[PDB]
DNA sequence: TTTTGTTAAGGGCTGTATCACTGTGTAAGACAGGC
DNA sequence: GCCTGTCTTA
DNA sequence: CACAGTGATACAGCCCTTAACAAAA
């Protein structure tokens, strides 16, 4: 074979293709043997389909260096969560082996890392905000904010970290910094306008349930997680608002920027409040003055709108001074008793506020009217305690359609067991109306049967063609109208609260949700009277009652759902096993920056690549 | 011609094209990919571009740019990366460079089937005895066909092995390298294949709990190539031997199983089958292909990897607190307190197995005591061969102990006060604590380590007890008895005493008989009876050991944190899967080959 | 006169979209003490 | 016409 | 439960490969 012998012997047995190809270049090519014999062997590599050496041959060639910048060493060792060793036993190895310094060395990516960081950018608040220190440089701070620890005072017996809030809404718009400017431009605008931005900030918090690593005696240790998430950015041109940036997946954990971290229980109200309030009291003093920040050169202002809508029930009512979510009072948008919500079906309006809630906790600690516990507590709707968050608590698109699914199902099961014509049934009667319709929609529907709520058994139990299901289950034919009425409603209502625009989606479905709910719940009074209780839920006093409301205060109900932050504690443990030093003051901070880096978007985009 | 874009260049080179393919099928066989590589290398080098031609030479040697497979599949090991965390990192630096430095995951699994067992062939000549002659055999089920039906014995163990022999094939291969360098630096020719003799530490060990979150526990059987011997002529020259035997980087493993090293019935059943295998090779000649020519191995295996219970329970003693103390003589725990220094390597793996159908059988009709006397506890029929060591850590634990013990009494002066109660012992303790405190800054310990043998075993340390002792007479013997310490001392610390401390290793009898002579009579009281198995070991077969293996030191607690690792990380998660993706990746791990790559920095 | 696109049928690498599979977090109910 | 952790699994 | 996240695996999409016209330059 060629490539057995040596170079003599090889010229040898090639001298007259040489030739050859020496006249051809000449006669064509004006004498370039070297680039005619380079594109033959490269049309040749691609015809035995071996692209990968010759793309190589293509880029020492041409001599362009491949090199990867330091950030994008920090998106990969970030995103792949590489320890500073293994990271370094990479470079090492491969610019060892290459003899090219493709991956950069670890102080590289350390100083990479502060530009991403909180505290690298100047910024300034006009004015200046009330008892915000105006200093620039800060970076993580001690989330105890100054607290006493000395043995007299309270005990404190958790570590926390967090960013001043200001310093980290900077950084964050920095972050996103390629995005505006791709947005304005989009949007027919121009890269150096400075007009006032609008950042719609929602906020979050929730807890972790447990942390620990345990090696049986599992000591618990809970955490939580304070966070914002950039909604839109708009810029006002006219008297109009462009919409230059909407954050395409709000729910991801990719965009929901840590900014305080704490190991305690959310539960714990004395330690919550200690923690949070600094967030609350540098959040309220953006909120009355405007950002100038530079970017690309231009000094731009940022005017801020919070929306704390990241709490779900339980965070709500700690934050808001209510009751637990046992109470009378159901509902965190009105004063309603299970019992009214439960008779009084559609007909309530979202009077519950923040301000209400502080006066309603004066009125409860004056006692001004001299009243008894139960007059009290009737007079001020269960605000028993003093509120410290102020929140916009909401619903997401899940919950309307478990209520929804729990009734119908209800409904099933009595209407195979004739209830609307036979008032008593014993537990057996009952347990074999379930039975059947277990079996006739595991047999019909392919529906496996559950012994719990859950969602998917709803959106699949919620439709016209497991209605004819039931139907061939159920004796009368009025009841068959019926049954085909209501879910009908139902599948009227069902696209306003799953849609992501409902404005704009299904107009219609949203213009005409408040006539068909009330439909919907003349059906249920008037043609299935056996189901009431005196007994209703949250999710379906709030889907009957607060849906349009809720939509004409935000838009929309999916994006503000509950879903994403399960995945945050599986999130934090790993960042607390694999990349944060084993000492509890340092691992806090070390989880706390590489959550953030985490989230910028900087990284994320050069972890897209290839799209 | 190249700022011309593909179809261009193809048509406009049509005709060469047409030309170059006519005279390549027509001189090479159709092979236009060598005519094409060779010409262009050619004009390269005819145009004094070295550089560049060099440069096109490694990428189709796969050394610049491009990182062969093998490498990438070193890195991905060696840095616990997922498959789906290597295939981001390859896609990120591939669309951000477009250059291809990692290579996808299909070629690191087709790297990853060289570097397993059961990939190249082999013979043993005569074939081995109960084993397949197949060669392409891998990952093989641990339970080794083990009954699992409800009727049977319940199975609740799950374990995943090799094969013992081709397990060693795969290890050969892998330093083929080294043999062929090592033949070459000992001036010996790269194609001799006269026998190499192969010497096998086996070893076996517990890892404790394993679980992520109930225990679970695993079993790890595991190999070390300790050394290749050639022979030429008549002189056994060495070829390779292992510079780290201890470490976690060579310690092949060979069988993985989730299961406790007490629980018996379970262990036997698993590790028989690797019994029986290395037991066949004992017996018969392994033929290998390398670098082209037939080489032929022989093998000595040695299972001194076996902490003391491990070895007490599969060479059928009985546990740890048995008056048969040592597990290489037949001595009890008041003969060797007392005997101290003359006893010898006795017990065999042959000699225990006839113990054992001698206390099965019970010849002459004895009771249970003087049947026990009889077999010397050996009271269970043992079922692996067994090479019984000691650890140089533990010497100098045994000394220290008896070192410390010996200090507080000649500071409360225990030959003067027989009766001496609890609390006033217990003050001569704190006395020697607060003033090793004082004087040598030492912390008073609750049990003993080895960075409290190595900083009290000074004669600095003695001159500082001595500070306390009233009579200097007893000065002079506590002085004596450290120095004859600290003269045995080099012997089982080394790695090879022959070289290192040869004085030492030649004077260490007359020492230890002068050290037990100096215990019998200037400190009697320290006579109770009671010895540990550790100074036993150490004051009666250093020298045996050391002629037997050449050295202490040369022969796991990293091996829990590592098992969970790959577990958790880089497996399925599913019982029927797990164990092999675990011990797949542990033997990737252990390959002289990848480790290569990955120290290429030197 | 010099560069590229293009048709049609069809052949390998490569990229990602799943497989199957279990641990595990979260939460939905069940349930029992308030001696 | 109760409250509220603990526990059990889905 | 739902889903995350493992290594293995199946499937689709990739740029071509024969001749010829020919459109842009
Ligand atoms: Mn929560
Ligand atoms: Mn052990
Ligand atoms: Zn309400
Ligand atoms: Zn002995």
């Amino acid at each position: 074979h060629l490539l057995s012998l040596t170079r003599r012997a090889q010229k040898h047995r090639l001298r007259e293709l040489k030739i050859q190809v020496k006249e051809f270049a000449d006669k064509e090519e004006g004498g370039d043997v070297k680039a005619v014999c380079l594109t033959l062997f490269l049309l040749a590599l691609r015809a035995r389909n071996e692209h990968r050496q010759a793309d190589e041959l293509e880029a020492i060639m041409q001599g362009r260096g491949s090199g990867l910048q330091p950030a994008v060493c920090l998106a990969i060792r970030v995103n792949t969560f590489l320890s500073c060793s293994q990271y370094h036993k990479m470079y090492r190895t491969v610019k060892a082996i290459t003899g090219r310094q493709i991956f950069q060395p670890l102080h590289a990516l350390r100083n990479a890392e502060k530009v991403l960081l909180p505290g690298y950018h100047p910024f300034e608040w006009q004015p200046p905000l009330k008892n915000v220190s105006s200093r620039t440089d800060v970076g993580i701070i001690d989330g105890l904010s100054g607290l006493a620890s000395s043995v007299d005072e309270y005990p404190v017996d958790t570590i926390a970290k967090r960013f001043r809030y200001d310093s980290a809404l900077v950084s964050a718009l920095m972050d996103m910094e390629e995005d505006i400017l791709e947005g304005m431009r989009s949007q027919d605008l121009d890269d150096y306008l400075n007009g006032p931005f609008t950042v719609v900030v929602k906020e979050s918090c929730d807890g972790m349930g447990d942390v620990s690593e345990k090696h049986g005696p599992a000591v618990p240790e809970k955490a939580v997680r304070f966070s914002f998430t950039v909604m839109r950015i708009t810029i006002e041109h006219g008297s109009q608002n462009v919409k230059v940036f909407e954050e395409p997946k709000p729910n991801s954990e990719l965009c929901c920027k840590p900014l305080c971290l704490m190991l305690a229980d959310e539960s714990d109200h004395e330690t919550l409040t200690a923690i949070l309030s600094p967030l609350i009291a540098e959040r309220e003093a953006m909120k009355s003055s405007e950002l100038t920040l530079e970017m690309g050169g231009i000094p731009r202002t940022f005017k801020f709108i919070f929306r704390g809508t990241g709490y779900d029930e339980k965070l709500v009512r700690e934050v808001e001074g209510l009751e637990a979510s046992g109470s009378v009072y159901i509902c965190t948008l009105c004063d309603t008793t299970r019992l009214e919500a439960s008779q009084n079906l559609v007909f309530h309006s979202i009077t519950r506020s923040h301000a209400e809630n502080l006066q309603r906790y004066e009125v409860w600690r004056s006692n001004p009217y001299h009243e008894s516990v139960e007059e009290l507590r009737d007079r001020v709707k269960g605000v028993s305690a003093k509120p410290f968050i102020e929140t916009v608590p909401s619903i997401d698109a899940l919950h309307c359609d478990i209520g929804n699914a729990a009734e119908f199902y209800k409904i099933f099961q009595l209407e195979i067991g004739e209830v609307y014509k036979h008032p008593n049934a014993s537990k057996e009667e009952r347990k074999r109306w379930q039975a059947t319709l277990d079996k006739h929609l595991r047999k019909r529907m392919n529906l496996k049967p559950i012994m719990r709520m859950n969602g998917n058994f709803a959106r699949k139990l919620m439709t016209q063609e497991t209605v004819d299901a039931v139907c061939e289950l159920i004796p009368s034919e009025e009841r068959h109208e019926a049954l085909r009425e209501l879910m009908d409603l139902y599948l009227k209502m069902k696209p306003v609260w799953r849609s992501s625009c409902p404005a704009k989606e299904c107009p219609e479905s949203l213009c005409q949700y408040s006539f068909n709910s009330q439909r919907f719940a003349e059906l249920l009074s008037t043609k299935f009277k056996y189901r009431y209780e005196g007994k209703i839920t949250n999710y379906f006093h709030k889907t009957l009652a607060h849906v349009p409301e809720i939509i004409e205060r935000d838009g929309s109900i999916g994006a503000w759902a509950s879903e994403g932050n399960q995945s945050g504690n599986k999130l934090f443990r790993r960042f607390r096993k694999m990349n944060a030093r084993q000492s509890k003051c340092y691992e806090m901070e070390d989880v706390l920056k590489h959550h953030w880096l985490y989230t910028s978007k900087y990284l994320q985009k050069f972890m897209n690549a290839h799209n």
